[PDB]
DNA sequence: TGTTATCCACAGG
DNA sequence: CCTGTGGATAACA
């Protein structure tokens, strides 16, 4: 699985822009999309922090960090984000 | 308002 | 290098 495939499925998933990925934006709308496919990034690659971080608009390898806990937890709390989790992963491994 | 996604400064594996 | 921690803060909800 390559980063560059998750940003487009992800972005599509979400009915939103790769480059959406990589703006600075934290809005929810978008960041939420973002954090999951940082998530995922680290989930499904042997990508380091720092490489996913930077494959997505120059990140700190912190926030990639930062992104799979939060995303960790929001699959405890959300049935939907579970679902999402789930449903790309599905994706992503075919 | 209160919350948090992001970066920075560090540090021992 | 890598993964983590502690702290600030500008953006968010």
């Amino acid at each position: 699985v390559t980063i560059d495939n998750i940003q487009k499925t992800v972005a599509e998933y979400y009915k939103i822009k790769v480059a959406d990925l990589l703006s600075k934006r934290r809005s929810r709308s978008v960041a939420r999309p973002r954090q999951m496919a940082m998530a995922l990034a680290k989930e499904l690659t042997n990508h380091s922090l720092p490489e996913i971080g930077d494959a997505f608009g120059g990140r700190d390898h912190t926030t990639v960090l930062h992104a799979c806990r939060k995303i960790e937890q929001l699959r405890e709390e959300s049935h939907d984000i579970k679902e999402d989790f789930s449903n790309l992963i599905r994706t992503l491994s075919s």
